[PDB]
């Protein structure tokens, strides 16, 4: 259940920067706890690269999945991975989904669950050994952004 757990915590941060909260239970305390910290984190970086993230035009699902992995391809090169940079990911989807809302060619709903895919794919086999060694989401990434 690795990836589908992944694709949730995507897919409920999605509907969190959307403003489209699904009826039912509602997210888990693991997705409570990222939606805060990924959001801060987003303002950060919408704030200091506006005038780069302003020269470019997500117009299409592809090109979300192109500049996702190619950031995150760089955000990680050097080999170490750590919660922050775990956090980083899911900022950066969200900035994605509010420049494909603005500028989607063809707008379509059912392609926001592409995002969560391409998400989940980088994270599962680019940090899923390092996430389980480090106490995995609960024991892990909880314990250390909950609030004390
Ligand atoms: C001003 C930087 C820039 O041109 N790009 C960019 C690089 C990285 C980034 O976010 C990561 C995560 C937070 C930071 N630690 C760095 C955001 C923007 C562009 C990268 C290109 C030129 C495509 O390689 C860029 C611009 C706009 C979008 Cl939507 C994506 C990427």
């Amino acid at each position: 259940c690795e990836f589908g757990y992944i694709y949730r915590l995507a897919q409920d941060y999605l509907q969190c920067v959307l403003q489209i909260p699904q009826p039912g239970s509602g997210p888990s305390k693991t997705s409570r706890v990222l939606q805060n910290v990924a959001f801060s984190v987003q303002k950060e970086v919408e704030k200091n690269l506006k005038s780069c993230l302003d020269n470019v035009n997500v117009v299409s699902v592809d090109t979300a999945r192109t500049l996702f992995n190619q950031v995150m391809e760089k955000e990680f090169e050097d080999g170490i991975i750590n919660w922050g940079r775990i956090v980083t990911i899911f900022a950066f989807e969200g900035i994605l989904i509010k420049k494909l809302l603005r500028q989607q060619i063809a707008p379509d709903v059912d392609t926001y669950k592409e995002i969560s895919y391409f998400v989940a794919e980088f994270i599962m086999n680019n940090t899923g050994e390092w996430i389980r060694q480090n106490g995995g989401w609960e024991n892990g990434f909880v314990k250390k952004f909950e609030p004390k």
